[PDB]
């Protein structure tokens, strides 16, 4: 009944503003969007970011930069940080989508497991446009030619995600849209492991119906929009498989330090 | 008016029909062992291959395996064939699709190259069951255990399409169905190298309207089928790229070995 997929989906809405700080509708004013007044620092060369952490409220690294510990290296050590806090944004975002909890609880770890990825990048294209990205809660936008100037390791690290954004972004969804199109990620169903695939199912099918009304009566215009949605989720499933690969080679790069064990077990 | 999108369907189920000398519809009857209209014959061992050049039409080795070209490279370079014969008749339903033939020549073979292989294993799950294969027009039945076990790197090769036609045929599709979605695969826009890709989303974001009206009608109780259906493009990109690269594999422990023409202007 169209009463209950608005309702699920104005629930979803406002359990999204609550969870997530900084929206798109945000993000979209401070970024490109006018909404001038309070304007992000920017960081576009080696002495932009350099000390640039100044107005910026970092935790873990500071403006240091002469042969100790490279600024690639500090630079990604970063988006995990930022990483860690979203999978606890999107942990509880979980339990708020309609009958995620009364689900087996390894099934309920198993989802997240693998979904906490996809969503990662799709709301990181939410903060992302074709010249840089938002960062730090809005305080920030690194320039996009600044990342791909960066280490050879690191130089093809951003780049595949800012390819991925300026696509995702010429559906033009707001957070009403991606609050139904997260939750129906996170209920997908083939992951591996999964033990009741049944109701992890039975939910996300309600999930894609909600998603469907609500670009319907939010995007009249947009002929086929559903579809051409769930399509470019195959990319991200796919620029996430290709992001553990310039990983792996990471783990084939530092190493070897005693001082890092309390960390490494963090991440 | 969606009488158009109907009429579009009926035109694609026909060239589909008229493109595919082996349909779902006739891969199934051989399959479900029950219509003996015409069975196959089983291969599963040797002993059983050396018997199918007889009973089935194999034009390759029969006696020796290993020392003149191995069992394992005799099936490699026949399911080669089979791939040129599958691009060419990929190839004439491409040109059946409306608006195709009419889009810049070179956007035309970009989409063939890259839409050939997608479609090859659509279309090779038709032929498949939990068990195995259908082959040569469905005259033989290659099992899924015997290839599973064949050299080292021949070994595995078909395991990622097996299990790719589990789950897919699951959604239990049927000839008509497999059409419209075919279209929709070869029309993509987002392909590398495109010159325009306005008049060609413009297609597919027709046909698509073609395929969701499809299942709908076709399938009035499975739901969500249609956003189900599009999630399958993604398990089929990722058999292209095992595949393609165990490619590259054999391309160097294997250098007497050749490969077609054709089979190379596709991989990049
Ligand atoms: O000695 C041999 C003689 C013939 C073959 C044929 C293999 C084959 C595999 C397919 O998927 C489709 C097909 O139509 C044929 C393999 C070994």
């Amino acid at each position: 009944e169209s009463a209950d997929l608005r309702a699920l989906a104005k629930h979803l809405y406002d359990s999204y503003i609550k969870s997530f700080p900084l929206t798109k509708a945000k993000a979209r004013a401070i970024l490109t969007g006018k909404t001038t007044d309070k304007s992000p620092f920017v960081i576009y060369d080696m002495n932009s970011l350099m000390m640039g952490e100044d107005k910026i409220k970092f935790k873990h690294i500071t403006p240091l930069q002469e042969q100790s510990k490279e600024v690639a290296i500090r630079i990604f050590q970063g988006c995990q940080f930022r990483s860690v806090e979203a999978v606890q944004e999107i942990t509880e975002y979980a339990k708020s989508i309609p009958g995620f909890v009364n689900l087996d609880l390894n099934d309920q770890v198993t989802l997240l497991k693998y979904g906490v990825h996809e969503i990662i990048y799709t709301m990181l294209a939410s903060l992302m446009n074709k010249d840089g990205v938002l960062i730090s809660e809005g305080q920030g936008f690194m320039t996009r030619e600044f990342l791909k100037s960066l280490r050879k390791p690191f130089g093809d690290f951003m780049e595949p995600k800012f390819e991925f954004a300026v696509k995702f972004n010429a559906l033009e969804l707001d957070d009403s849209d991606l609050a139904i199109f997260i939750a129906v990620i996170i209920l997908s169903g083939d992951r591996p492991g999964l033990l009741n695939v049944k109701p992890i199912e039975d939910i996300q099918d309600n999930l894609l119906q909600a998603l469907e009304l609500q670009l319907k009566l939010n995007h009249p215009e947009s002929s086929q929009l559903f579809a051409k949605l769930l399509q470019k989720m195959t990319d991200l499933r796919q620029i996430v498989t290709e992001h553990v690969q310039l990983l792996q080679v990471i783990k084939k790069t530092e190493t070897d330090m005693s001082l890092h064990p309390l960390l490494q077990e963090i991440y």
